[PDB]
This record gives C-alpha cells, sequence and structure tokens, in this order.
C-alpha cells in the first residue's frame, strides 16, 4: 500500500534506458585484390562504452594513428600501406560487466586488380 520503501536509484548515473549487449561486425566474407583499399567497420553497442578488443588476420593489438582506431568501442580497420596481399582471418570479442560476446569472420585478400577476360 505504500510505494515509498526505500530509496530510488538515480537514472542519471550515466545512460537512460539499459539495452541488452550485442557486438556489430561483418558476417559476409569479403575478399580484395592488392593495391586496393579496404574498409571495414567494428563497434559495439546495447551497453555504454564497453571494453572490447579484436583481432587483424588473426593479429591482437593493430598500430594506432597509422590507421583509425580508438579503443572505447570504436574500431575501424583501413589497410591502404600498400600490404593487403595477404589472406588471414579477423575475430571479434567483447568484455563485459554483465556480458561477453564473440563473432568470427574470414577475410582473404588476393592479388592485383584487373579481372580475367576471354573472346
Amino acid at each position: 500500500r505504500m510505494a515509498h520503501e526505500g530509496a530510488l536509484t538515480g537514472v542519471t548515473t550515466d545512460q537512460k534506458e539499459k539495452q541488452k549487449p550485442d557486438i556489430v561486425l561483418y558476417p559476409e566474407p569479403v575478399r580484395v585484390l592488392e593495391g586496393e583499399t579496404a574498409r571495414f567497420r567494428c563497434r559495439v553497442t546495447g551497453y555504454p562504452q564497453p571494453k572490447v578488443n579484436w583481432y587483424l588476420n588473426g593479429q591482437l593489438i593493430r598500430k594506432s594513428k597509422r590507421f583509425r582506431v580508438r579503443y572505447d568501442g570504436i574500431h575501424y580497420l583501413d589497410i591502404v600501406d600498400c600490404k593487403s596481399y595477404d589472406t588471414g582471418e579477423v575475430k571479434v570479442t567483447a568484455e563485459n560487466p554483465e556480458g561477453v560476446i564473440e563473432h568470427k569472420v574470414k577475410l582473404e585478400i588476393q592479388q592485383l586488380e584487373h579481372h580475367h577476360h576471354h573472346h
């Protein structure tokens, strides 16, 4: 009968609406020929600025300022350093005090730029 019985926890703590975790990536494999710049997006969502990391070609931690990267939920993979001719695998994981996620995708980089042709 008495709605009041305990202190009400503030909401302005950081967010207003609590959503369920869920990372965003490229489930669709992508292939590019050497000499072409590749663009992929890797962000997280459902939870405020979590602590996630990723693996390029299966390698954790990518160079800073050289490539657009910010460890705060935002990670873009831009390869134009001219070294692309190498097929590998990308795997992204995420951490959260209340959740953990994982997704595997395959990226293979061929070579050249011109497609085959015939009669």
